[PDB]
């Protein structure tokens, strides 16, 4: 129709020694990860949280608490994929997501195919409707140190 | 119609002692509130930006360099000179990033607030909160930010 | 037609003396300049990435390595006009831009109309359908302490 929405989200997440390195569902070599719940997704976080603001439908914090049982241990893709049904039952479809990943190190750019896939199968979307962009801060912050790192995105969706 | 248009917005505020916290219109108690030349509502500064550039009609900073008013009266006033350009919204989203305190139970007023402010259903507002993980300034409690998006038509 | 997209954009570089100041096209009388590959100039790269975004071109850096010498010092709206001109390419129309600069100094406000009239110009809108924005990040963090600009768009598109 041209009942069109948008939504914008934002996520960031420590970067120390310990933890993997998992952005957009992409596991990448790396000395230091990204420290939260579960996998800790900064990328898809931001995605999940655009969609339930484009559906005004709230956060990702009210729709997948830390102490549901239902999500104990699920990781972000999973949180993507139950987004994306909610986010069709308020009779939404999704246009485009388009995203920046923030981060001094390391080199996201050839993993940005394999993130951009993941999405638009968890989305069931068309691989041309879902854009991952990086670039780093200019050692500029804690993101310029590389102490975290940031996502942000936003999403198009209509009411069909 | 089809002439949609989109708008982005963004502000921060520092949290200061003897100020109370309103955000999105709500008092919050905390022992700290928010500075600014206005009340600091920073969620709304961020939404009324939003709704500035959708219509292309500049910043807050220009429209509101009104002496005493509060941060929800400029929201309608925005809204007033984004209609007077011609434009209706469709839809506001938007996120607040504070380390603290917990803002959950304070999400549906604020959209409430914002909704009234704006002539528009509850089904088209939304807001978001979050911490920042500890990082930087936010992380700190020494400020709040927030972050809005909006769509607008010109029919 | 009604196949509409957004993107986003982030942008931000240092703040140092000895280079020129060219913020949205405009060189601004400043002790002290943005430092980059180009010219640095934030708002234009910002809105560039929002731009590939929503056509789901990647970003600026796919589009125009930030290491190769032919870059060296490059006018960024020569390369947000080639944007347009791939944008364009790819089937889209522009329907708006929107931005924000984050900056404790120097004043941006006599400025901000020029920059909207480069950004029309090199989008080739007019200048009702452009907008820019600019703010004090309230005296927190690196932007407080003048190390560097931030600047954030969002551009609608559209596939014709
Ligand atoms: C030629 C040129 O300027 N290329 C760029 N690539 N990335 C940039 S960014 N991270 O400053 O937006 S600029
Ligand atoms: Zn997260
Ligand atoms: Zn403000
Ligand atoms: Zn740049």
């Amino acid at each position: 129709s041209m009942d069109f929405r948008i939504g914008q989200g934002y996520d960031v997440h420590q970067l120390v020694p310990g933890r993997p390195l998992i952005i957009g569902g992409v596991t990448i070599p790396y000395e230091r990860g990204l420290l939260g719940h579960s996998d800790a997704d900064v990328l898809l976080h931001a995605i999940t949280d655009a969609l339930f603001g484009a559906a005004a439908l709230g956060d990702i914090g009210r729709h997948f608490s830390d102490t549901d049982p239902r999500f104990k241990g699920a990781d972000s893709r999973a949180l993507l994929r139950e987004c994306a049904s909610r986010v069709a039952q308020a009779g939404f479809a999704i246009r485009n997501v388009d995203s920046t990943i923030i981060a001094q190190a390391p080199k996201l750019a050839p993993h940005i195919d394999a993130m951009r896939a993941n999405i638009a199968a968890d989305l069931d979307l068309p691989l041309d409707r879902v854009n991952v962009k990086a670039k780093t801060n200019e050692k500029l912050g804690y993101l310029g140190r590389g102490e975290g790192i940031e996502a942000q995105a936003a999403a198009l969706v209509v009411r069909e």
